[PDB]
């Protein structure tokens, strides 16, 4: 029924909820990195806040694959569903590269990898994609 | 009456969304204003990040009164809503605490800000919600 839709849509929101913790983490991370340049970092450290990101984007590959595998209802669209993936795969593999950029500490590389518009690329079609369902709901009345 | 309850669901996760990208946003201004303190600056400046911030700030402000708004339902408990508001006005108010800290270049006071919990008391408060929806959306 729509709750295949609900569900379907729970798993992806989680994802994009854990692409955006995954991104803040990193960015945590770069301040104090820089900070341990010129020796004034406190708080987290870089190994903590690598730690923690590792593990949302691991979080993130299991949250997708959780909703890749859920069931899709004929009405939706196929093509909404590929372009979904084509962006998702950009960002999350954008995010792993950063892991590897302040591993071996390329903070410029770091700071000007174009994140942003791998994210805006996703969140178009998330937000396309809700719409769509959003449709279903107020046509199965 | 289920539709009521995609509604809310939608806003209030419109504004958990919009609070992320503006804790994000803040932390790459830290990195680049660190930067420029060390003649290393490139990518975003901290003018654009900082209006980015300043801009995302505001539509979670309205993002919440549209969820506040939204009629709720008498099932779901009101204690409930009190502890979303309470934990996402903590929240909200960190996050606009580090626009002035960092403006100010204040960078340990801005790193060392526990945003963290204030992200995982709303976080709590959010999944404990939306589950709750869930098990209604089912009874329905
Ligand atoms: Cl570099
Ligand atoms: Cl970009
Ligand atoms: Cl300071
Ligand atoms: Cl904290
Ligand atoms: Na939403
Ligand atoms: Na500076
Ligand atoms: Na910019
Ligand atoms: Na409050």
């Amino acid at each position: 029924v729509l709750q295949t839709i609900r569900q379907q849509q729970s798993a992806l929101n989680a994802t994009w909820v854990e692409l955006l913790q995954t991104r803040n983490t990193l960015n945590r991370a770069g301040i104090r990195w820089m900070m341990d340049q010129s020796n004034i970092g406190s708080g987290a450290t870089v190994a903590e806040l690598m730690q923690g990101a590792t593990n949302t984007l691991k979080l993130t590959e299991k949250n997708w694959e959780q909703y890749e595998a859920l069931p899709r209802d004929p009405r939706q669209s196929e093509a909404a569903f590929l372009e979904i993936k084509r962006t998702y795969d950009i960002y999350h593999g954008a995010l792993a590269e950063l892991i590897q950029l302040l591993g071996a500490g390329k903070i410029n590389e770091f700071f000007d990898q174009p994140t942003q518009s791998y994210q805006d690329a996703f969140e178009k079609q998330y937000m396309a994609y809700m719409q769509q369902n959003d449709r279903l709901y107020d046509i199965a009345v």
